[PDB]
């Protein structure tokens, strides 16, 4: 089990080295712990976010890709998706998680998130009211966190 979760862990890396996506990056931060990342996504270039840069932490299980890495901001946001301690409520990382996902794939997914917020999981029941019901309050409240 732990060979094979560090070869995963491996081959995500590979993966990211050899094709990174476009504005995120992501490795572990130390070369001596393969389970615990940073990584960094980059926002839209809209008027929300601005190409707001966001710091992320990764961390995975001993049986990793078995069971997904829990993943939080570590920068602060507002955000429908996110609790106050910077996890995300995003599925294929909880109830939907399944092998296939890799790190690139899970950072592009929450990516998409911040483009696009899921209203029906409101982890911020605030951020998620005023971006169903009062945007310009909603980027408001993005840009002074």
């Amino acid at each position: 089990m732990s060979s094979s979760s560090k070869l995963r862990l491996l081959s995500d890396l590979q993966q990211l080295q050899k094709d990174p996506p476009e504005g995120i990056t992501a490795s572990p931060e130390s070369e001596n712990d393969l389970y615990v990342w940073n990584a960094t996504i980059t926002g839209p270039m809209d008027s929300i976010w601005e190409g707001g840069i966001f710091f992320l932490r990764l961390t995975f299980p001993e049986d990793y890709p078995t069971k997904p890495p829990k993943v939080k901001f570590t920068s602060k946001i507002f955000h429908p998706n996110v609790y106050k301690d910077g996890s995300i409520c995003l599925d294929i990382v909880q109830d939907k998680w399944s092998p296939i996902y890799t790190v690139d794939s899970i950072l592009t997914s929450i990516l998409s998130l911040l483009e696009d917020p899921n209203p029906d999981s409101p982890a911020n029941p605030e951020a998620a009211k005023l971006f169903v019901n009062d945007p310009k309050e909603y980027k408001k409240r993005v840009r002074k966190c």
